[PDB]
């Protein structure tokens, strides 16, 4: 279906890290890779709450789900 989401989400991912590593790998630990820190997820959320209008937690989300791009790409699909 909507591919502007899977793309945008990913596009926002590669942009998040700043490398074309996640642009491919669909299991690149955004944490174990050091590509992410914390503020990144916050921002991405801002973008995931605008183009996707997601409603994910922050106080203490499941980094496990926000650890990978796939886990997220799914979290975005399980929000629409």
């Amino acid at each position: 279906a909507d591919e502007a989401i899977k793309n945008g989400v990913l596009d926002i991912l590669a942009d998040l890290t700043g490398s074309d590593d996640v642009k491919k790998n669909l299991d690149l630990n955004l944490f174990e890779t050091g590509l992410l820190d914390s503020m990144g997820t916050v921002q991405l959320l801002l973008e995931l709450q605008s183009q996707f209008g997601v409603d994910a937690p922050v106080s203490e989300f499941d980094r496990k789900e926000w650890d990978t791009p796939n886990k997220i790409i799914a979290k975005v699909e399980q929000a629409q």
